[PDB]
Formats: structure tokens, C-alpha cells, sequence
């Protein structure tokens, strides 16, 4: 099995407890470990955070105590405009600047790989995302003849069936990805008005129009169109998601007025780190949806759909019985890294529950 964790190079810049670098990471916890973000300028790949060339010596330092580790770093995210991507990708000359410059950069910083995060290609880019992702797998290919293990090519996919059909070309580009990560975590979000779980696996029996709009419908999905089991990586958050409740109702359909607070840490409305939710449960209100098998909390006008070590596991056991590829973590900085939040005294809770499901069997 993989498991994939991404580590965000923002995390740093949190306060006290919420403040992670790379050797916060424990080197045998994930099979491999994403770097997120890198820019793209002068149609190269390029740094991000001004002290990025440390922070990804301080990553590839962990190979250290573990050899195997693969480490890869993920170009675009949301803070790059999808625009800024499609020009790159859609013109031969500025794709060929773009695909010459990645072997060196990865090289010299220390990298196996190179993930694609375009967040999210348009229907005028899917064929482009098809020669990008071909053009760049046959530029890895070139450069393991001189003599490195060839740098390995993954790329992170909505889960989403809108966005999957308008922007993914799934049977090609699965061609040549080492693998694929969907990101079965966005199935809700503020813009709906009530409450709602981002994450679940199934369905809720109660309502229905988008029957799409879980982690089952998209894996078999991406099966269906064509991407091998043995490249699909299934995403698993640690954050959750907050809302502001709208009135006293607390469960199915209940009316937001918008997001949640910031997390005291994470300081971003509408989602919280695993370590503030595990403080958050303190004097909450906790409910399972029982046929999406995810977990919700709430607590005076806030509530949070979020995962927890039984529900990662669920779905590690449900990507297993698959046969899929693995898991896929969004993000180590956002589990209880310090493993002092959760009444558990383990660092990465949710993470290791993961790993232990797919280490069995
Ligand atoms: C990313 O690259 C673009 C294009 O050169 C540049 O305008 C921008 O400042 C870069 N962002 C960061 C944070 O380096």
C-alpha cells in the first residue's frame, strides 16, 4: 500500500503549537511525502516561501533515518490561478520551459518527484493536462538514463464528477501518473446553506438529488472511466469543516449563516485542524451520520463535520476491500502532529490509524 501525506509550507507560519517543520515528521509514518506548493515563473518551476530551499533540505533530511522514504513536491495548489497553469500548459514553447525545467530543480533539491496539483483545469485545458502529463512522463523517462531511479509523476484529482468530466482526461492521463489522488474531501462546503459532511463515504439516506456527492460515487467513478486501481489513491482529511448555525437546529438540513470561527491555530474561517477539534469535542455535542459513516460535533452556534480515527480507518478498510493503491493525507500539519491535543499522548493519530489499517490484512 501508499500512503501519500501532504505537508503544506504555510503550516511554519502558525503560532506556537499550530508552528510545523519538516522534522516534525516522523520518516516512517508515510510511504511518501508531498511538498506543497511550488510556483511556476519564468515558466519554470521555482521556490514559493522565501526560506523554501531550507525547509525542503530539512524534508529531504528524513531520508536519513529512512532510505525508502519517497519525497515529492506538488506544483500549483489554489493560491496559483488555474489561468496561470492553462497558459503554460496550452502553448508548446512555454509546456517544453515548464517540463525542461522540473528534473533539475527536483535534483538539486532533492526530490523523487514532481506532483501536479492544477486546481482546476477548464474544458478547454483538458487536452492540454493530457500532453502535459504525457510530455512530462516521457521527459522523467529521458532523464533516468543518466543514471537516478526515475523521478516519479503524480497528479491530485477532484472528486467531484462536474469537475472530473469537465477537466480530466482520467483514461489517458492515468497512462502515465505513477498515481492519482482524489481528493474525497470537498463534497460540502459553506456555499450550501445548511450543514453538511464534506467527507463522507456513502450517501445520506435522507436526501438526494447528487447521489455523486461522496467518496463511493467518485472512486468508482474514476474505476469506471478507467483510472487502474493500482493508481488510485483515496484522499483522507484530518481537518474539519466549521459552520455557523443560522438557528437551534443541529442536524439534517439545519440552516447556516456561513462558515464557522477561526480555529485559534489555524486562524482561517470554516476549517479547523484535527488537534483544535479534538479541543473543540470538550463540552461538545457528538453525532455520527450512520450511513455516511463520518462523524459531526457541535457546540453553542458552531458545527463541525470531521473525521476521526474511526471513521479514517472505515475508509482505509473500504479503499483496501477495493484494492486500491492506498490513502492519500490532506495534511500531516493538520493531524495532531504534537500528539498532545487528542487525550491520547500519539503524534499524527489519524495518520497512524490509516497506516495501521493498511499495514494489516
Ligand atoms: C510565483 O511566480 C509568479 C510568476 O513569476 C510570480 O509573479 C509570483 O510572485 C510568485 N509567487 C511567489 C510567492 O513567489
Amino acid at each position: 500500500y501508499k500512503l501519500i501525506c501532504y505537508y503544506t509550507s504555510w503550516s511554519q507560519y502558525r503560532e506556537g503549537d499550530g508552528s510545523c517543520f519538516p522534522d516534525a515528521i516522523d520518516p516512517f509514518l508515510c510511504t511518501h511525502v508531498i511538498y506543497s506548493f511550488a510556483n511556476i515563473s519564468n515558466n519554470e518551476i521555482d521556490t514559493w516561501e522565501w526560506n523554501d530551499v531550507t525547509l525542503y533540505d530539512t524534508l529531504n533530511t528524513l531520508k536519513n533515518r529512512n532510505p525508502k522514504l519517497k519525497t515529492l513536491l506538488s506544483v500549483g495548489g489554489w493560491n496559483f490561478g488555474s489561468q496561470r497553469f492553462s497558459k503554460i500548459a496550452s502553448k508548446t514553447q512555454s509546456r517544453r520551459t515548464f517540463i525542461k525545467s522540473v528534473p533539475p530543480f527536483l535534483r538539486t533539491h532533492g526530490f523523487d518527484g514532481l506532483d501536479l496539483a492544477w486546481l482546476y483545469p477548464g474544458w478547454r485545458d483538458k487536452r492540454h493536462l493530457t500532453t502535459l502529463v504525457k510530455e512530462m512522463k516521457a521527459e522523467f523517462v529521458r532523464e533516468a538514463q543518466a543514471g537516478t531511479e526515475q523521478l516519479l509523476l503524480s497528479a491530485a484529482v477532484p472528486a467531484g464528477k462536474i469537475a472530473i468530466d469537465r477537466g480530466y482526461d482520467i483514461a489517458q492521463i492515468s497512462r502515465h501518473l505513477d498515481f492519482i489522488s482524489l481528493l474525497t474531501y470537498d463534497f460540502h462546503g459553506a456555499w450550501r446553506q445548511t450543514v453538511g459532511h464534506h467527507s463522507p463515504l456513502f450517501r445520506g439516506q435522507e436526501d438526494a438529488s447528487s447521489r455523486f456527492s461522496n467518496a463511493d460515487y467518485a472512486v468508482s467513478y474514476m474505476l469506471r472511466l478507467g483510472a487502474p486501481a493500482n493508481k488510485l489513491v483515496m484522499g483522507i482529511p484530518t481537518f474539519g469543516k466549521s459552520y455557523t448555525l443560522a438557528s437551534s437546529k443541529t442536524d439534517v438540513g439545519a440552516p447556516i449563516s456561513g462558515p464557522g470561527i477561526p480555529g485559534q491555530f489555524t486562524k482561517e474561517k470554516g476549517i479547523l485542524a484535527y488537534y483544535e477539534i479534538c479541543d473543540f469535542l470538550h463540552g461538545a455535542t457528538t453525532h455520527r451520520f450512520r450511513d455516511q459513516q463520518v462523524p459531526y460535533a457541535t457546540k453553542g452556534n458552531q458545527w463541525v463535520a470531521y473525521d476521526d480515527q474511526e471513521s479514517v480507518k472505515n475508509k482505509a478498510r473500504y479503499l483496501k476491500n477495493r484494492q486500491l493503491a492506498g490513502a492519500m493525507v490532506w495534511a500531516l500539519d493538520l493531524d495532531d502532529f504534537r500528539g498532545t491535543f487528542c487525550g491520547q499522548n500519539l503524534a499524527f493519530p489519524l495518520t497512524n490509524a490509516i497506516k495501521d489499517v493498511l499495514a494489516g490484512v
